[PDB]
């Protein structure tokens, strides 16, 4: 009951954090609409299919860089969207997969008016968000920590 980044961070049982990279289209303008999609970053698998139910939820989520200052959207999760970064957590949702399936979220930042140029920079921290592991049967309710950086740099041609 464990979950894994795209670069290959499985983080185990017990907590822990890892580093996400997530391309963005280097390409966005005042009035666009980026989305940091995760769901092609980051994998949850529950290796216990049987043993726990596969429950996860974003615990909270914080923005850093370019994204909180020249970026300005909201934040999705399963379908939900809620302000970024959040105030509290996410909708309550059941992983109806046994196998390494995607973790969806997605950050929806968008230039404000204060962007231009380079506004996002590659191997540099942007978000932090943090997914509740929680389970009916041994309730080892550990949370990893996902650091979103980017895996690419972004410039606002505005």
């Amino acid at each position: 009951f464990a979950c894994k980044t795209a670069n290959g961070t499985a983080i185990p049982i017990g907590g822990g954090s890892a580093n996400v990279y997530v391309n963005l289209a280097p390409v966005v303008n005042v009035g666009q609409n980026l989305v940091v999609d995760l769901s092609t970053q980051i994998f949850c698998h529950n290796d216990y299919p049987e043993t726990i139910t596969d429950y996860v939820t974003l615990q909270r989520g914080s923005a850093y860089g370019g994204v909180l200052s020249n970026f300005s959207g909201t934040v999705k999760y399963s379908g939900s969207s809620y302000p970024f970064p959040t105030t509290s957590e996410t909708p309550r949702v059941v992983y109806n997969s046994r196998t390494d399936k995607p973790w969806p979220v997605a950050l929806y930042l968008t230039p404000v008016s204060s962007a231009g140029g380079v506004a996002i920079k590659a191997g540099s921290l942007i978000a932090v968000l943090i997914l509740r592991q929680t389970n009916n049967y041994n309730s080892d309710d550990f949370q990893f920590v996902w650091n979103i950086y980017a895996n690419n740099d972004v410039v606002v041609p505005t």
